[PDB]
């Protein structure tokens, strides 16, 4: 028993990072095959960032302009969304068994935080509804790449490009398309209201159940449309029949109805813990999908 | 900015791990050039459990009853306190720069998290004063060991036994040594009574306000003797001058004086939070170091 934040491990990842340097600049690249990946506003001194014109900017590049160290000759450079794909003449030989996907808002990866091609530190991350993310990143972590491990396929879904003045990280997908609303540009920008991924906390609930906390337990069940109007008060996402369908392997595993578990999330909503924890924790988590608590408690 | 709790990268470790049968039982064993490391515990059965004697158990085993795959011949077995050491016949080719520390109360490391020989997830843990760890591990978690990287060598200082029944975990140094006063029988067992890791929660309030959570922050100081008598009363770990030149370098990156950010801690254990919050949580966390605040703050 227990439950924990929990990374993928990654190995499979840690081969892949790369040091780019363009002019004072210096982040981290992906290294798969002939191709290593990074944020395009690594062409970009600081007064460019206010108003870039990327096109033109990377014009003006050449192959010589970018620096790749791993631990690579540049032969190509283009763009594609805000990801810069430098060609270089070495295959990487500890290329994984990989794709690309872009995860949808509320889904779990790991992150792989990376100085100067160096990989520091491995930590959880959801995408938030708001299409940030809350990690750990500083000066030079642009780069940074955010997976999942399925089977024995890597699945690459984020790379880091910029923190918010509100102390969030936002970046894109491996394609280059931003998640969320953010540009990469010198210019005010916001992150849109965010709210708590309902379906996430209800499968903590089930994994607290799992590892012996149970307090919180009542004989009380409520129906999708009652519980959804306390979700509305307390800015919870609504709970759709998909996500009670999604819940299913945790609703096994403890033989607790969903609707049962939607009962005691509205108490604690409305009544707070009264100073107790549940799995060492004064609030309510967001954070783990319930196909996180299921492949950890199985 | 932002902190998280950030596990090793683990691809060194992983390379490492092995599936070892005995009998009905299979765990994980940590296999470093010809040698495999595993729990003593392996070659018994659940009756040998109840009064094991070790040293005759073994003599009845031979290198033919141990099944060790990864992805191995065991050629020689011998036992060092509670690790069984199974000598094999091929070298791992994937063994890194390495050391056996035995590590102290309060410390962290990193798990990795392994059934069958397989790593699944990864996360940080600290040795907790009544050298307990609260981890995340299922029956088949046995082997699975602790670690950290320090520059290039990796220093394993864990390798998990069992979990105790208030939900706690427990396991030995690499040289078979238990953490605390748990042995491997099956015979009742109880961690001793627990503190606060007082250094470490004073590392976490210097990662809040350099990360923008300065609110507990106040113009008061207090003596070491002082905050000592609030301490004791909240079983908190009496603070030493030795904790106080452990935290140096946070004092400098943020200008604030150590036994300033005592009388903050000596407030928010009378007071609580009032219904705020410090770095996302609503309770005083004691598990980073401040080596651990520094690295990932630097």
């Amino acid at each position: 028993s227990g439950f924990r934040k929990m990374a993928f491990p990654s190995g499979k990842v840690e081969g892949c990072m790369v040091q780019v340097t363009c002019g004072t600049t210096t982040l981290n690249g992906l290294w798969l095959d002939d191709v290593v990946y990074c944020p395009r506003h690594v062409i970009c001194t600081s007064e460019d960032m206010l108003n870039p014109n990327y096109e033109d900017l990377l014009i003006r590049k050449s192959n010589h302009n970018f620096l790749v160290q791993a631990g690579l000759r540049v032969i190509g450079h283009s763009m594609q969304n805000c990801v810069l794909k430098l060609k270089v003449d070495t295959a990487n030989p500890k290329t994984p068994k990989y794709k690309f996907v872009r995860i949808q808002p509320g889904q779990t990866f790991s992150v792989l935080a990376c100085y100067n091609g160096s990989p520091s530190g491995v930590y959880q991350c959801a995408m938030r509804p708001n299409f940030t993310i809350k990690g750990s990143f500083l000066n030079g972590s642009c780069g940074s790449v955010g997976f999942n491990i399925d089977y024995d396929c890597v699945s690459f879904c984020y790379m880091h490009h910029m923190e918010l003045p509100t102390g969030v990280h936002a970046g894109t997908d491996l394609e280059g398309n931003f998640y969320g609303p953010f540009v990469d540009r010198q210019t005010a920008q916001a992150a849109g209201t965010d709210t708590t991924i309902t379906v996430n906390v209800l499968a903590w609930l089930y994994a607290a159940v799992i590892n012996g906390d149970r307090w919180f337990l009542n004989r009380f069940t409520t129906t999708l449309n009652d519980f959804n109007l306390v979700a509305m008060k307390y800015n919870y996402e609504p709970l759709t029949q998909d996500h009670v369908d999604i819940l299913g392997p945790l609703s096994a595993q403890t033989g607790i109805a969903v609707l049962d578990m939607c009962a005691s999330l509205k108490e604690l909503l409305q009544n707070g813990m009264n100073g107790r924890t549940i799995l060492g924790s004064a609030l309510l988590e967001d954070e783990f999908t319930p196909f996180d608590v299921v492949r950890q408690c199985s």
